[PDB]
């Protein structure tokens, strides 16, 4: 598992349940072109999304949808989504682990790389 | 003044000075189009990047140059830039201050309506 | 001024007002002993807690009452309380600015020294 | 496993290893006395702190040795460590997940609180 994404909910102190997350490639002509989706599971962790064979060196655009998530909860949140954009690969494989932390006005996230 | 930001640096525990940011808003075609942009300051704060008359509702991005931030300081970075969409809701007075703390592989991101 | 704090809520987007906070430095027999409180303004910030005269080289703690700030909106926290445990240097002109923004269940917080 | 801490790098993008924890809990006369100890594996992991058995509800206080990482790195860090505080078990045994996010002028720690 190349590319994993765990998202936790801060307001709640639990895993975020549900989210749906999309994953894009930057194209030749520099266009944003689906790669890979999902939704995270009840650990709030989303495997599976590629294969070390598939995902190639590029620019990868990782969007959580927030929004949707908050809403679902009944409360109104500041962002249409978390983004998270980043190299990856440019210097052979690597296992890249993508963590969000989810609070309505405010979000961490954070990149735990490892080969 | 209605949309200000702020980017601090919580590796050397300073603000994050001369970092670029640009602000798009999202056209009627679904694109993308410039709306403002700056370099923060000593303080690590960018204003005057629109005034009320101008920030009308929608769809905004402040996206901060995080990557050249990071290489000026001889730090490889993990990510391109951040990243903040928001809908700019207009609901009675309200300022925006969007701001990030940032380290080389993960940066937060918080917003302050008043 | 040179200590400041600075409290924001990542639930509401806006300052945290009227949260109380208390610093402490230790004392030789590893006590550690009453320094100066205040609580957050409008703003969410504290200034006037001491002055350069007083302000020594040590370690301090500042302590952020975030249970009964999360209590007074009707929700249950998972913290008693924040705290920031730090040594101030005194190694040149030196202002510590003392960030902290809360969640339920999470806060992280930030020192910005210029 | 009642209460797990993890410990992350945000400098290198990796878990912190090696870093040392020290478990408190609030005796009968406001006093913190000594509840357990551990350092972080090679996943920035720490299990095995206590028992259901032993882990009764109280107020109870995880140190997080910050410091010594930091400086074990070269880099010069401005807390002493990183404190949580947190009243446990007191409403039935939960099991307990302290996460923490390092910078060396900066830090989050985030509960993840399940049954």
């Amino acid at each position: 598992c190349p590319l994993m994404v765990k998202v936790l909910d801060a307001v709640r102190g639990s895993p975020a349940i549900n989210v749906a997350v999309h994953v894009f490639r930057k194209a030749a002509d520099d266009t944003w072109e689906p790669f890979a989706s999902g939704k995270t599971s009840e650990s709030g962790e989303l495997h599976g999304l590629t294969t070390e064979e598939q995902f190639v060196e590029g620019i990868y655009k990782v969007e959580i949808d927030t929004k949707s998530y908050w809403k679902a909860l009944g409360i109104s949140p500041f962002h249409e989504h978390a983004e998270v954009v980043f190299t990856a690969n440019d210097s052979g494989p690597r296992r890249y682990t993508i963590a969000a932390l989810l609070s309505p006005y405010s979000y961490s996230t954070t990149a735990v790389v490892t080969n």
